[PDB]
């Protein structure tokens, strides 16, 4: 599919308890995203001189656009967050998000960043109150175009990679519901989400998403604050 459409399906699946054109932006904004996923696959350091020189060209004067929609692109969909490491030569390094140390790509350049989505799954078991049924995270996930035993053109098996890749990563619990026969199915998150981050920092990613601030959730904010 497109980078930018999961983006928007990605901001409407944080609004889910309450579309971008073809154009010459659009594909400066892909273009930068792929540089940008470069850079990060090495560590490498990015400067907007090498962004101008090397994708925006001809719509330098667009180019505080371009890199916004970019790193709104990154964050959501990828996990990976730019950061300013020098304001004078305007030189930025790619870290992961929430400063999880998972990514999924294990030195393999075919795969493409995971920690966008298993923020995005934390995000949505906290939504729910710290525990959902399987068949409501599934009907959440659908939004972003995300489905159970189907092949995700970024992501890959979505089964596997939540109730077997991130349990055996510790970042999520993937259990039978007590009192339930047949046996039915919840996530929680698993001790290494707590370990590397918080609900506040959660809600105020997903906040973020849509230029909301976290005490505009004042369910999931008064929750964050119990921790």
């Amino acid at each position: 599919d497109d980078f930018l459409v999961v983006v928007h399906q990605i901001r409407q699946l944080f609004q889910y308890q309450e579309r971008p054109s073809q154009d010459i932006l659009h594909d400066k904004i892909i273009d930068l995203v792929h540089l940008l996923l470069r850079k990060y696959r090495v560590k490498g350091l990015i400067t907007k001189a090498e962004m101008l020189g090397s994708v925006i060209k001809n719509y330098e004067d667009y180019f505080p656009e371009i890199f916004r929609e970019a790193s709104v692109c990154m964050q959501l969909l990828f996990g990976i967050d730019v950061k300013e490491v020098d304001p004078t030569s305007h030189s930025y390094v790619l870290v992961t998000s929430l400063n999880l140390s998972y990514d999924g790509i294990q030195c393999n350049e075919q795969s493409m960043p995971k920690s966008g989505l298993l923020i995005i799954v934390l995000g949505v078991i906290f939504m729910e109150g710290n525990c959902i049924p399987e068949e409501v995270m599934w009907e959440v996930l659908s939004i972003m175009g995300v489905y159970a035993g189907r092949e995700h053109f970024l992501f890959g098996e979505p089964k596997r990679l939540l109730t077997q890749n991130w349990v055996q990563e510790k970042y999520l619990v993937y259990r039978q519901v007590p009192g339930t026969d047949p046996a039915c199915y919840e996530f929680l998150w698993g001790p290494r989400a707590h370990a590397e981050t918080s609900k506040m920092k959660v809600l105020e990613y997903i906040a973020n998403a849509n230029g909301r601030d976290p005490t505009s959730y004042p369910s999931l904010y008064e929750d964050a604050l119990r921790e």
